[PDB]
């Protein structure tokens, strides 16, 4: 059982970057573990969406707008060990919680944060500070603030100067 096509061209608009990124998905008190999903995602300027056309599950397909998002920067790692197959992940805050993108390579996850601070950096929603470490849920992380979005323990430049 469990064999039909579902397939139907619902494409997004310009797109400023597109890549194979690992959604790790921020679990709570139900049967769910970290898990690194890796899909689509594609950014454009009005959305960040990412694609799971699942023959199997009735999966979620969720969104973030760039309107939505508070902070975007690198994860700074406090551990040891990068648990997921990709390495170097970008941290996106936004409305709900602050997500978390591990990026296949450094050169991946290093224009990825820059195009979202580019997109975010018009956005009124954005807090002046940012968390560094991982944020799970009631876990110790940088302030262990971590229950409802603290406004951020390490300041956060929205315009940095990368330039040499
Ligand atoms: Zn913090």
């Amino acid at each position: 059982m469990g064999h039909h096509h579902h397939h139907h061209s619902h494409m997004n608009f310009n797109t400023i970057l597109e890549e194979i990124l690992i959604k790790r998905s921020q679990q709570k008190k139900k049967t769910s573990p970290l898990n690194y999903k890796e899909r689509l995602f594609v950014l454009t300027k009005s959305m960040l969406t990412y694609y799971e056309g699942r023959a199997e599950k009735k999966y979620r397909k969720g969104f973030i707008d760039v309107s939505k998002i508070k902070c975007v920067e690198i994860v700074k790692n406090d551990d040891g060990v990068i648990p997921c197959q990709n390495k170097y992940p970008f941290q996106v805050v936004h409305d709900a919680n602050t997500l978390y993108i591990f990026a296949p390579s450094p050169q991946s996850r290093d224009l990825w944060v820059k195009k979202l601070k580019e997109e975010i950096k018009n956005n009124n929603n954005i807090m002046i500070k940012y968390h560094p470490k991982f944020w799970t849920d009631g876990s110790y992380q940088c302030c262990r603030q971590t229950e409802k979005l603290a406004p951020g323990c390490e300041k956060y430049n929205l315009f940095e100067s990368s330039i040499r």
